[PDB]
């Protein structure tokens, strides 16, 4: 199902400190290569948070699993019924985000529809004050099978660089469960080496983000 370059659609309904926003994205993902190229637009006006804080929220089934690791690919085995991705993201000494997402095949397109809710941000923090650098670092995303939940458990910490040269951590808690009843693959502990590059389309007027990403499953 992921043999070539597949069409991707991203739908985000957000509310951070009551500031509501919607974000729509489209693009393509190539699983064998381990690549994604997407563009995101804020369709409600100015985006109330920094773009980097939303990169993890806005489809790990596009990860490249080397041939000797096909057995451990939960994201793809759960397709096309898909899976529900849930998270709790904690910003060191600032607010948090709780997200619920369904990543599934709608006909020929892979769709990621998300609900995001963030509370407790300092109306002057690094987030609501926009003090984050418009960039992104590499991270390892840790996976553990979660037999009790016929799903997987994911953990990782994101380093967001702050203008002043310091770092703003965002501790991520994640779980993934199949939507359909067929048997999916429960993997052995491994990780995904993720890389993110953010740019801007000089011709775009709306609030937006151009994202290209490189992910390869490792540790096994």
């Amino acid at each position: 199902l992921f043999t070539g370059v597949v069409p991707i659609l991203v739908e985000l309904d957000g509310d951070v400190n009551g500031h509501k926003f919607s974000v729509s994205g489209e693009g393509e993902g190539d699983a064998t290569y381990g690549k994604l190229t997407l563009k995101f637009i804020c369709t409600t006006g100015k985006l109330p948070v920094p773009w980097p804080t939303l990169v993890t929220t806005l489809v790990q089934c596009f990860s490249r699993y080397p041939d000797h690791m096909k057995q451990h690919d939960f994201f793809k085995s759960a397709m096309p019924e898909g899976y529900v991705q849930e998270r709790t993201i904690f910003f060191k000494d600032d607010g948090n985000y709780k997200t619920r997402a369904e990543v599934k095949f709608e006909g020929d397109t892979l769709v990621n529809r998300i609900e995001l809710k963030g509370i407790d941000f300092k109306e002057d923090g690094n987030i609501l004050g926009h003090k984050l650098e418009y960039n992104y670092n590499s991270h390892n995303v840790y996976i553990m099978a979660d037999k009790q939940k016929n799903g997987i458990k994911v953990n990782f910490k994101i380093r967001h660089n702050i203008e002043d040269g310091s770092v703003q951590l965002a501790d991520h808690y994640q779980q993934n469960t199949p939507i359909g009843d067929g048997p999916v693959l429960l993997p052995d502990n491994h990780y995904l080496s993720t890389q993110c590059a953010l740019s801007k389309d000089p011709n775009e007027k709306r609030d937006h983000m151009v994202l290209l990403e490189f992910v390869t499953a490792a540790g096994i």
